[PDB]
């Protein structure tokens, strides 16, 4: 009958993560998660507008923003789903034992295809982030450096199409692995760097803003996502 109100991302509802946690918290808690799924912008809008609890979004610039004005407090990363780098069997011997800045290295070096995003995506960001940390600069002007502009999906094909490379996060590796069943166009091919971890942040709505917010609902959430057997919980997924 407890409950915590939640704003969240279409993007987060669609991975299944919140349909984990709440039954556990719901069995370890006796509070029922309920979350609405909307824009990244409309989800921080909810926080700031006193309609949640908590906010739960995948979006480290605007977070940050959010907590500097004030909006919310208590930033609490998830790790989940991570990324991973992919291409055909060939290429997985080529970069065994090679950390994702020795790998990308090599792709510049070698000049292998790269596919990019290309478009206004978190994952867009995130691979622009690993190149940054990888080489000091996005290798926007390289031949070997394409810009699909293209929802995940498609960019995969691309990056088979053209017997090249790709970051991709997991779940959608998985959808593309159901497709093509037998013997696999496209493989991991990198994965567990840290610099490929992905992170969904809750936060929760600022109480001195939002004087009818349940921050204690909030916060008791948070704690309970923090807590050791639940770290090491979803570390297991």
């Amino acid at each position: 009958a407890a409950e915590l109100r939640m704003a969240t991302t279409t993007s987060t509802d669609n991975t299944g993560l919140l349909d984990v946690l709440a039954p556990a918290y719901k069995k370890d808690t006796g509070v029922d998660l309920k979350w609405v799924a909307v824009g990244t912008g409309n989800a921080l809008k909810l926080g700031e507008n006193c309609d949640v609890d908590v906010v739960f979004v995948h979006a480290p610039k605007v977070e940050l923003e959010y907590v500097e004005k004030g909006f919310g407090i208590d930033r609490t990363p998830v790790m989940y789903n991570d990324f991973v780098i992919i291409g055909n069997p060939s290429f997985k011997q080529k970069f065994t034992g090679m950390s994702v800045a020795e790998a990308f290295k090599l792709i510049e070096k070698e000049q292998v295809k790269f596919v990019s995003r290309g478009d206004k995506s978190g994952t867009h960001s995130k691979e622009r982030e690993v190149w940054k940390e990888a080489l000091g600069k996005i290798p926007e002007k390289e031949s070997w450096y394409i810009e699909a502009g293209q929802g995940m999906l498609a960019t995969i094909n691309i990056a088979e199409e053209q017997k090249g490379l790709t970051l991709t996060d997991r779940g959608t590796f998985i959808k593309y692995e159901s497709n093509h069943k037998g013997k696999p166009p496209m493989v991991i091919v990198l994965e567990g760097d840290n610099t490929l971890k992905n992170f969904y942040s809750i936060m929760a709505v600022n109480p001195k803003r939002c004087e009818k917010a349940d921050y204690k609902g909030a916060k008791q959430f948070i704690d309970w996502i923090v807590s050791e057997k639940m770290q090491a919980e979803i570390a297991n997924f």
